[PDB]
């Protein structure tokens, strides 16, 4: 029993997070192999090839733990900084670089001075920024999951927008949302409630034992998805209600049945009570991270 | 900028972690240098759970009865030994990932991170307090008894849990690393209940603390109040009472951000008063009480907003 916002055991990218040193600026980077990866503004109107021909390797000093690592090399791949270096980490363990889409959730290494300082859950929200916890010195902190024994990169932090949120890329250099890398005028657009995955977390109420807010009612999905746009909702696809099948036939409760749940709690609020210990929907659990925290799945 | 529930990097307690059978039963441990630590009930049968004689069981026990499993590699247990409510299996081989370590017995209120583990196999790691009825609020199933709770101080390890069992109402109950349970809870299946639960009331304060660092005054008003009237209307809603201790540790808090600790406990008095009315403090549209003063001078800024 029990739910809690679970992140995935962060020891494999642990051994991999750096320091880098350029100048004045100090961030961190992800050392994989013999490269390290990190953003590009670490060598700041920027024309990025311009600044960077004039940087010579032993202009970057890279730091892994108490050792100096020596840049034998540097290329740039979209907004990410590629430093070819000497010597291939031993720590490296199996990897890919993914994209996420928004609505998927990941764990986030938060790092400060290439010493990792916290791990978090978080997911990439509709309009393509994180809600995260970051202070100055963070930017280079990854973003990952683990399937099996492999790791999947899918973030890199690069910046804070003005209302707190966050904004960053793939480990690709290519940025989630309309953002670029640079001091300029930049916002946050409207956000909107994951609707596929307030519906998940309702399913993992009722798995442990939170069934207050189940009603006789089904829905069809145009209606569904009618009253859902009101209430700044995500709108909710068959490939949704395809993706919850497992979570409707393991507790008897439909999606669209459970719909008609999430119809009245956004009409009628939660009238004085909670589920699984909040008064708000959430929308941070996805039926995979339902299905996971609720078999228990190791790695 | 933010505010999240955050957990220490787990890869210091990974390289910890092994699986320990004993006939039937199995459960995770933790192996330091060469020891393997782990609750004691893994010697026992569910019908033994009632009225368990330990040390009846485990005379009859010998070093090969207990397997013990550090990845694809099996350990060869050369001793046993128990120590209150834990077992500590000694091993042929030292663990070379151990790391600079501590074992610590905490107070309630304060927090940690647990790493829930299933077959000697750690799957997630989440952030949690010790509540002020000595149980945790935990995410377990089925063998993650033996997962372990701890902080992380500079570049030590600090263990202050191991998981033993669940109560009843879905609330889980454990020891420190010296075997020593938390609460008047026994490691028998006899009849037991957690005590009713409070809110941890200087964590809420700390909370409020870093909402204001973070920009948000909203529920800040003009009044103060005494200690004394402050825990008359706090007992009234379930909240545990406010030392003096208490104030002190809220001194820095209070004094970077301008707000006497008094007067943040006159916000609060409000706020249990009259609700949030649609509005909500760092995400939340409840008092969060599962954050330390610590916690949040170690998160937070040095600048108010
Ligand atoms: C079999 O069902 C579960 C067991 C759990 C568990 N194990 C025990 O409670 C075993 C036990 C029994 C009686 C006294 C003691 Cl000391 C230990 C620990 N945490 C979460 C659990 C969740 C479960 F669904
Ligand atoms: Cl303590």
């Amino acid at each position: 029993s029990g739910f809690r916002k679970m992140a995935f055991p962060s020891g494999k990218v642990e051994g991999c997070m750096v320091q880098v040193t350029c100048g004045t600026t100090t961030l961190n980077g992800l050392w994989l192999d013999d490269v390290v990866y990190c953003p590009r503004h670490v060598i700041c109107n920027p024309n990025y090839e311009d600044l960077l021909i004039r940087k010579s390797n032993h202009n970057f000093l890279v730091q892994a733990g108490n050792v100096q690592l020596r840049v034998i090399g540097h290329s740039m791949q979209n907004c990410v900084l590629k430093l070819k270096v000497d010597t291939a980490n031993p720590k490296t363990p199996k990897y890919k670089f993914v994209r996420i889409q928004p609505g998927q959730t990941f764990s986030v290494l938060a790092c400060y001075n290439g010493s990792p300082s916290g791990v978090y859950q978080c997911a990439m929200r509709p309009n393509f920024t994180i809600k995260g916890s970051f202070l100055n010195g963070s930017c280079g902190s990854v973003g990952f999951n683990i399937d099996y024994d492999c790791v999947s990169f899918c973030y890199m932090h690069h910046m804070e927008l003005p209302t707190g949120v966050h904004a960053g890329t793939d480990l690709e250099g290519n940025f989630y949302g309309p953002f670029v890398d640079r001091q300029t005028a930049q916002a946050a657009g409207t956000d909107t409630t994951i609707t596929v995955n307030v519906l998940a977390w309702l399913y993992a109420a009722v798995i442990n034992g939170d069934r207050w807010f189940l009603n006789r009612f089904t829905t069809t999905l145009n209606d569904f998805n009618l009253v859902a746009m009101k209430y700044n909702y995500e709108p909710l696809t068959q490939d949704h209600v395809d993706i919850l099948g497992p979570l409707s036939a393991q507790t008897g409760i439909a999606v669209l049945d459970m719909c008609a749940s999430l119809k009245e709690l956004l009409q009628n609020g939660m009238n004085g009570r909670t589920i699984l210990g909040s008064a708000l929907l959430e929308d941070e659990f996805t039926p995979f991270d339902v299905v996971r925290q609720c078999s228990g799945v190791t790695f």
